[PDB]
């Protein structure tokens, strides 16, 4: 088998971006925020604090003839911008682009923190991380490509997201058609749950590549570019007038401003991401400050290939015995 889904960014900004999902019996459609970082699958629901609904679409059990609920099975998570969720679980149907598996958990939020609240265009998560995270307790789930995976023609997902624009998730097939050149796989750690791999290095705009490793995790989930200190400052050491605010969170840079180009290595391959992908906009409404696309990883522990990166290219989530990831420009 193989499921195709459409992925729409939510805002302007390509702060995040959306998939609808379809629960239930009969469906019940949600836009969910596919997100290779994390490994649960999480609604807003009939369940969910009411004062913690504002716009989103909920699922809601009691409809679903296939909905069953899993006894005594709950689960909390928290992300890493600090955001989090939980509640208690159902299995039921879920299908995505086609793609139809039965028996998946569904975890129905109770609660939900404000920045979920706070946006009415994500009804909740799907993760696509490795099972290993999920937090259901006492019997931890698997996602739904882990539950996918033996009937699917190839044991693979991908991500080919756009820049202002929808994109597309497939899973069980590579689409030849979606980009351009080869794809070029690389090494893939799993020993933290995440989608792991190590980056060759980068160049600036039009200058000299530096080969360095950089290990990072392959994040959907994540809107931005995370990465070393040094790595960062050289990017925007390139801006007239680009700075990191304290104040503000981030490095910052003049509307004005013409931002330069930034390329990652994949092995001897290399992407690059067009200096308008790294433009945020407005720190606030009006302002001529603008927020960058880049910032440093120091702090979280980890660099984040989020959809900064990630739109840049076509990406294979491999979940083959040994799991690998693929680039391809596009």
């Amino acid at each position: 088998s193989t499921g195709s889904a459409t992925t729409t960014p939510i805002d302007s900004l390509d702060d995040a971006y959306i998939t609808p999902v379809q629960i239930g019996t009969p469906a019940q459609t949600l836009n969910l925020d596919f997100d290779t970082g994390s490994s649960d699958l999480w609604v807003f629901s009939s369940e969910t604090t009411a004062s913690e609904v504002d716009g989103q679409t909920i699922y809601t059990p009691s409809k679903s003839t296939t909905a069953k609920l899993l006894s005594g099975a709950t689960w909390s998570i928290s992300y890493g911008d600090g955001s989090s969720s939980s509640g208690d679980v159902y299995t039921d149907t879920v299908s995505v682009g086609g793609l139809t598996v039965t028996g998946q958990a569904v975890e129905s939020a109770k609660k939900v923190s404000s920045s979920f609240t706070e946006d009415s265009t994500i009804d909740g998560l799907l993760g696509l991380a490795f099972s290993t995270l999920n937090t259901v307790s006492p019997t931890q789930q698997k996602t739904f490509f882990d539950n996918a995976k033996a009937s699917l023609d190839s044991p693979v997902f991908t991500a080919d997201l756009g820049y202002h624009a929808p994109g597309t998730y497939n899973f069980g097939f590579i689409d030849t058609t979606a980009y351009t050149g080869s794809i070029t796989y690389t090494a893939v750690s799993t020993k933290q749950g995440f989608w792991e791999w190590t980056s060759t290095g980068y160049a600036v705009g039009s200058g000299t590549f530096k080969s360095t490793s950089i290990d990072g995790i392959a994040d959907t989930g994540t809107t931005l570019l995370y990465l070393p200190a040094t790595v960062v400052s050289a990017y925007w050491a390139q801006v007239s007038g680009a700075k990191s605010s304290s104040s503000v969170g981030g490095y910052v840079f003049p509307c004005s401003a013409t931002l330069p180009s930034f390329t990652f290595g994949v092995g001897s391959a290399r992407i690059v991401i067009p200096g308008d992908y790294i433009d945020f906009g407005p720190i606030s409404t009006g302002s001529s400050s603008c927020f960058g696309g880049i910032q440093s990883s120091a702090g979280i522990g980890i660099n984040i290939f989020g959809d900064v990166a990630l739109k840049a290219a076509f990406v294979v989530f491999n979940g083959a015995t040994t799991p690998t990831l693929g680039f391809a420009s596009k």
